[PDB]
């Protein structure tokens, strides 16, 4: 089976913008979709939470318990961007430090919140069990491993792992022929 | 949207104790509720599990996906302490030596389930996709950085990172401040 | 105050397979039960994810949000088998390396997914926020400790730490015995 909500229960979500063969788990929290556009062939699965200002291009998975909080800077992903399970993409986060009170109990004036707009670009993965931080631009064909922790922007079409990330080889290019290859066909 | 409970579903869960400008998701899970006790100014997202023995105090919030597994035993956290999404707190752990049988499927004689009581501190926060183990206090003041693992109780004051944590720099002292002028703010 | 299905509502979900004593939570996803079998006394809990070709034996407990994506190769776990809480498991994952195209909204010529099956023998246990990849075998008594990753077979009866897992002492055995000794009591 599956869980995805139909062509008429989609419309009825309220996109700022929805494309063509969207596929969007009723097990998904989708919050204030007011400001949330996908492009066409997107599959969100269970248990993930869209939140706040978040645009999805074409072609992209986000899997399983995927957390996008977008506040209000925002979180985008281009095309052939994709996000494993368990991943959580922060555009705001609380300062830890000790110099400012946290989290949504508490008016701004006391705290620190970081905020800055997030960008995947194009062919991107993330690997599972991931948090990207605020104010980060994954570059171009980056991919982060498993269980990868990245506060900082990632130099285009490299490997990183580990918590704080760091690169470890070259990513290969031959996806953007596939690519190519794949729109060509259609 | 939001996904919380009214006032006036909130008071039929049938908590030990409930103060008010208490936000819980629908989509979060409760058992045994009426040996949890919230007090004021708290908020619990989706998909958390409070399991069991959970005291929670006021300006507290319990981000998404995170699980307390209280058991008997229970998790308290004090005033102003915050846990990120994704983590997990037990009270109680199956004996992973190998000396003894494990989990729910099993009866208790066979097994060696350790378990102690778990607090977490005024001021602690919890970083995200992090773990924190029975029989363990969270020092006043301290920070655990995302995906960290706590198997001991930690010194006040101090920020702590990895699997297990280690101290990495003091926390700084500055929000005691800060509680003061937002206290006294009203 | 649980979420579990009725022995009566187990039986409208159509699993190749399903024991007695089997408590599912209503708040867990199943996905293609035609494939999958469960035996006796096994608990799978909240946010679980079962998808696609997944066989369970007895007294085995699956902890919440827990992922199974069995896909067509399986996923299979012997008796006394159990698996903490977020844990993932995949019998297939896509080509990391940039060689190739990625996740369901790519048709399959452009992509190189890579799959096997994964076994976990008896008495495995996997800790919480743990991953496992495809084609790897974790042998009998085998412990991978919390926030530990695994892509390669494991040697029976030792304990396993780490991203990616290091061997770091052996399993103890008394639980062959426990075994035995529980058994006799059925
Ligand atoms: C990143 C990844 C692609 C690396 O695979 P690889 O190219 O086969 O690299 P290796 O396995 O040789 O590892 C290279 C180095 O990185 C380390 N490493 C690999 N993956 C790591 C990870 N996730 N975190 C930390 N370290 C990692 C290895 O220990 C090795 O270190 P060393 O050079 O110090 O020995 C793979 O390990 C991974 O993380 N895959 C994620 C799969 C996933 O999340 N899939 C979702 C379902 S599609
Ligand atoms: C813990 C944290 C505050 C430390 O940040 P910082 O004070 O800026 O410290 P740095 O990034 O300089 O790192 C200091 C050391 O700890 C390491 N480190 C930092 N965070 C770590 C983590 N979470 N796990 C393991 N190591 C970590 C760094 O590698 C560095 O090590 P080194 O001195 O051996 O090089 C931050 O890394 C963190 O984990 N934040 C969690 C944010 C979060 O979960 N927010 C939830 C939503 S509000
Ligand atoms: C694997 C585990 C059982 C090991 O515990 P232990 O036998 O008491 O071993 P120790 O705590 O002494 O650690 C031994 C070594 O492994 C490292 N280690 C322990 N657990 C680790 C883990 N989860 N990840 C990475 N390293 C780990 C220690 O840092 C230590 O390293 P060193 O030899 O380099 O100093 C335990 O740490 C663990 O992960 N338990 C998982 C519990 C769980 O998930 N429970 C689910 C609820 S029932
Ligand atoms: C996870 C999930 C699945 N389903 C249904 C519809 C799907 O067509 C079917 C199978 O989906 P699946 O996610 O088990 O399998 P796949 O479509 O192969 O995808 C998975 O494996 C890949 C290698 C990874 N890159 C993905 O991250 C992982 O989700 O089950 C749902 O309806 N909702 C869901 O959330
Ligand atoms: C996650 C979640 C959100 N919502 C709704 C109601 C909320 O007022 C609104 C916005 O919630 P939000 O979590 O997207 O945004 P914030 O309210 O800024 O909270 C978040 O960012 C902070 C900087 C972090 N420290 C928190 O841990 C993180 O959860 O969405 C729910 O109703 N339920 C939820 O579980
Ligand atoms: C997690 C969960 C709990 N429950 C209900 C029915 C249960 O009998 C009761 C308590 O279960 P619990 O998981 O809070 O507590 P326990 O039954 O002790 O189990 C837990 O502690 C062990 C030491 C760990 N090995 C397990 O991974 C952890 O799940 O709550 C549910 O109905 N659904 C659930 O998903
Ligand atoms: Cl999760």
């Amino acid at each position: 089976m599956n869980s995805f909500y139909s062509q008429e229960e989609l419309k009825k979500i309220g996109f700022l913008s929805v494309g063509k063969n969207v596929l969007i788990s009723k097990k998904a929290s989708i919050y204030n979709p007011g400001v949330i556009s996908i492009g066409n062939n997107v599959r969100i699965d269970d248990f993930c939470i869209l939140s706040g200002k978040v645009t999805i291009g074409s072609y992209s998975h986000i899997a399983a318990y995927t957390a996008l909080y977008g506040g209000e800077v925002g979180i985008e992903m281009y095309d052939f961007a994709n996000i494993s399970s368990r991943t959580i993409v922060y555009a705001a986060i609380d300062d830890f430090s000790g110099n400012a009170l946290m989290g949504p109990t508490i008016p701004n004036q006391y705290k620190n919140v970081k905020t800055g707009k997030v960008i995947l670009k194009k062919h991107v993965i993330i690997g599972a069990h991931s948090i990207i931080f605020p104010n980060v631009v994954i570059g171009e064909g980056v991919a982060v491993g498993a269980m990868s922790m990245v506060k900082e922007s990632l130099d285009d079409w490299y490997i990183y792992v580990g918590v704080p990330v760091r690169k470890i080889k070259a990513r290969k290019r031959k996806i953007v022929e596939l690519e190519n290859e794949f729109l060509k066909s259609m």
